């Protein structure tokens, strides 16, 4: 995992709210599990995954060149798949990395000598 | 009839005297009813809305006007007599 893409929360907060549905074991998502955990859907709605009263089987998200992908596990006929990205602010990485060049300062007299 | 506690329990009566902007038929076989989960008010047909199509209106109230308030609570931007900020 590298500390370029977003924090865990906001992916968090992000995947759950693409469900446009609850989780139970939203609470108990940990650092260890990310991909290995099933996810189950309290189905107090119709879905979004594929307008379906309940999935017989469980979503898994999976990450692959920097991006979480969310599908449904067995037969993913009556269903589809949605791909959301991790980079956070790229322009603000780069920035990050410009300064640890050290090649642009800050003088008393109030100007940045690059 | 609606406040404030009844939130998640009480169904929301429709007179649809035109086609339901839900889900566009003449009318619905059960009433609608509401949720509150990660900051979105869901609506939803009650009992089987398969022909039918969850709605979310989200309740964040201008997020930098909530990051502007915590930043100035924290006290740390002042205005000064001269009118000159100082951080």
């Amino acid at each position: 995992w590298e500390p370029g893409f977003i924090s865990f929360e906001d992916a968090i907060k992000r995947v759950s709210k693409i469900f446009i549905n609850s989780i139970i074991n939203f609470n108990d998502l940990d650092e260890n599990n990310f991909t290995t955990v099933p996810l189950v859907i309290d189905y107090v709605t119709p879905c979004a995954l594929c307008k379906k009263r309940s999935h017989k089987h469980p979503h898994q998200l999976s990450l692959e060149n920097g991006a979480i992908r969310i599908y449904k596990t067995g037969n993913p006929h009556s269903c589809k798949v949605k791909i959301v990205p991790l980079d956070g602010n790229k322009l603000f990485n780069i920035a990050q990395r410009i300064l640890d060049t050290n090649s642009v300062l800050l003088t008393e007299r109030g100007d940045h000598i690059v």
